[PDB]
C-alpha cells in the first residue's frame, strides 16, 4: 500500500527529493515524452479534449484546432473500429492499434486505450518469428536461473539493447539482478543488489497494472498537455496506460547519473504479484519500435508464467 | 509407446485400415501438399539432395536442374544467415524464417528447419497484437474451462475458422471437446467425446515434438518429392517439421467424411505430455498465412502454460 500521493507540480505539488519520492504521483505527470504526440477524447462522441503541445509536428493541425474535433472527422476509417474495440467499462490495459500514412518517412503508429470514459490515443512515427523460436530455449531451461540467463540472451537479441537484466524482488522489495545479457565490454551488474527505494512503492503498482514503460531519451524534456486536466473531471489524466507518459524527472537523473541512454522494462507479474523487471538499457537515446515493444509484451507474459511454472517444481 | 511403423507405400509398406492406422509412417510420406514447394539440402554444402515435383511452378526451375545446386548459388542473401540460424544439433523444431521476391503478387514465404545433417526448406506464396490483446482475457480466466473458452473464440476471432475447439485428451486417450467457438448456424460439437483411435499413437508421439499441422486443403493431392530418399542416408525424410508434409490419406477422408474443408491443430503441451488440441475446421480450402500460423503456435505455448497454472490451483 503506497503512501497517498502529493499533487503534481501543475496543481502546486511540492519537490520530489529522496526523502519522499514515495510520493511522487507518476501516473499524472500532464506532459509526454517528445518522440510522439498525444491526444484525449470523449468515449462515446470521440470530442478531442486534450493535445500535447507538440502535436502539430505530428499530425500536421494546431493543437487548438484540434480541440473539440471528432475523431470521426479525424480518423474516418479508425474511428468506428476504435469505438467497437475499446468499449465502456474494458481493461484499461486493451489497446487499439493501427497504422496511419503521413507525409514523413515510413508511417504513423496509433495505439489507443480506455480510461473510464475517456480514450487516449498516442501517435509515434515507425519507418514475432523470433519471439516463436524463443520459447524452446525458455521451455528447455532447467531452472529458474537458468530461464532468466536464457530470457536476458534472448531479448537482447531482439532489441539491440546494450544491457539487459532480469531484477528479481525479495519480500522486502529489495532487489538482485539474477541475470543480465550485455555488450561486450560493459561492466557486468550481474548478482547486484539494491535498496527497495530504487524503485518505490507506488511504480511498483503502477507496473502491477501496466506492464511496460520506457525513457526513449534520458535527456529529453518532457512535453505538456493543453489543457492539462481532463475537461470530463476536472482532474489530472491518468497516463499510466500510454507509453509516452513523460517519466519521473528523479528516476530520469538517477539513469543520466548511471550513463543510460535510454531504458524500458516489462513486469514480470506472477499471482498478480509484482515478481520482478526486465530491465533494459542503452548507452544513447533509442526509440523501440512499437511491432518491438508488443513483442517484448508478449515475452513477458510467457516468462511470467514460466517463472511460475519453474518455481513451483521447487516446491 | 506407438507400434513399429509400416514401411510407407512407396517402400511397399501395406495399406491402411481402421484396423492398423496406428502403423501408417504419417511423418514420411515421401510427399507434400500442392500450396507449396519443399527442398532439402545438406546442412554443410548447402547442396540440394531433394526437390517437390512442383518446384518449377514455385521456384522458376526444373527440380532436376535444381538438383544439386547450392543454395550459395540459389540464395545468395540468405544462405549465411540460414548456415548460422541453424547449427548441427539444433533442435529440430527451431526454424529460420524469411521473405523472398518472385514474379507473381504477394511474396515466397521461406521457412527452414534442420533434421540431422539435413535442412529442409518450405516455400509458400503470401500476399501478434491482437495476441498481445488476448492475453488479458486468458490471464484473467477463473477457472480452465474458462480459460478454454476464451482460448477457442481468440482463436476464431484471429483466423476466421469456421470452427474452433479445445480437445482435451483423457488418460486412455479418449477426447472431449471441452470449448468450442463456431459460426452461427453450425452444428455443435461441444461436451463430444471420442475414442482413442481418432488420433492414434503414432500420431499422438508426432504431436508432442512438432506442434502445429494443417491439411489446406483436404481434397488436394499431394505432390511427391524427388528423389524420395534422402541421398544421405538412402532412406525416407522426415517431414514431421515441415507444415508442407503430405496428410495421411486416412485423416484427409475421415476430413472429407465430417465435410471439413481445411484443418489445422496445435499442441497443448504440459510437462511434456500432450494435453490436448487446439483443433479447427473450416468449411472450404484455406491456406492461413505463415505469420498467423506462428502466432497460434505463440498462443498455444502460451494457452500450455496457462492451462498448467489453471489446473494447479485445483490442488
Ligand atoms: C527517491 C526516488 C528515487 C527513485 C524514484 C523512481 N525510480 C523509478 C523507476 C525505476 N527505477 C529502476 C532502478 C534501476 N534500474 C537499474 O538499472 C538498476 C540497477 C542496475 C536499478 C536499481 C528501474 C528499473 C525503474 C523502472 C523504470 C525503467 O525501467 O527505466 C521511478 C518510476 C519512473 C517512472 O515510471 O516514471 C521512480 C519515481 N529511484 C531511486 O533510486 C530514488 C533516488
Ligand atoms: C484408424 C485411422 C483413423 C485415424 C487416423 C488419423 N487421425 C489423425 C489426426 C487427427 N484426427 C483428429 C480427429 C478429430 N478432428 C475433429 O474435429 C474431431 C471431433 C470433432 C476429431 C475426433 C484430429 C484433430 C487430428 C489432427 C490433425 C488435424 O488437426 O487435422 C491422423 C494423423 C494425420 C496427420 O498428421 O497426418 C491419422 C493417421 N483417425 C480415425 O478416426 C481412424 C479412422
Amino acid at each position: 500500500d503506497p503512501l497517498p500521493f502529493f499533487p503534481p507540480l501543475y496543481l502546486g505539488g511540492p519537490e520530489i527529493t529522496t526523502e519522499n519520492c514515495e510520493r511522487e504521483p507518476i501516473h499524472i505527470p500532464g506532459s509526454i515524452q517528445p518522440h510522439g504526440a498525444l491526444l484525449t477524447a470523449d468515449g462515446h462522441s470521440g470530442e478531442v479534449l486534450q493535445m500535447s503541445l507538440n502535436a502539430a509536428t505530428f499530425l500536421g493541425q494546431e493543437p487548438t484546432v484540434l480541440r473539440g474535433q471528432t475523431l470521426a472527422a479525424l480518423l474516418p476509417e479508425q474511428w468506428p473500429a476504435l469505438q467497437a474495440a475499446l468499449p465502456p467499462g474494458c481493461p484499461d490495459a486493451l489497446q487499439y492499434r493501427a497504422t496511419l500514412d503521413w507525409p514523413a518517412a515510413g508511417h504513423l503508429s496509433l495505439t489507443v486505450h480506455r480510461v473510464g470514459e475517456l480514450l487516449i490515443l498516442e501517435f509515434e512515427p515507425t519507418e514475432p518469428h523470433a519471439l516463436r523460436n524463443a520459447m524452446f530455449a525458455l521451455e528447455s531451461a532447467p531452472n529458474l536461473r537458468a530461464l532468466a540467463e536464457v530470457a536476458t540472451q534472448t531479448v537482447r537479441e531482439l532489441t539491440g539493447f546494450d544491457r539487459v537484466m532480469l531484477y528479481k524482488f525479495a519480500p522486502d522489495a529489495t532487489g538482485e539482478v539474477i541475470a543480465e545479457a550485455r555488450r561486450e565490454g560493459l561492466h557486468a551488474f550481474l548478482g547486484h543488489r539494491f535498496p527497495a527505494s530504487a524503485i518505490p512503492a507506488q511504480a511498483r503498482a503502477l507496473y502491477t497494472r501496466h506492464l511496460l514503460r520506457l525513457t526513449a531519451d534520458t535527456r529529453a524534456a518532457a512535453v505538456p498537455l493543453d489543457p492539462v486536466l481532463n475537461p470530463q473531471t476536472n482532474a489530472p489524466t491518468p497516463l499510466g496506460g500510454a507509453v509516452l507518459r513523460a517519466t519521473s524527472p528523479m528516476h530520469m537523473q538517477y539513469l543520466r547519473n548511471m550513463g543510460v541512454g535510454s531504458s524500458l522494462s516489462v513486469s514480470v507479474v506472477v499471482g498478480g504479484q509484482l515478481w520482478g523487471l526486465i530491465a533494459c538499457h542503452h548507452q544513447t537515446p533509442y526509440v523501440l519500435p512499437p511491432d518491438l515493444r508488443t513483442t517484448l509484451e508478449s515475452l513477458g507474459r510467457l516468462l511470467s508464467l514460466q517463472v511460475q511454472v519453474k518455481e513451483a517444481h521447487h516446491h
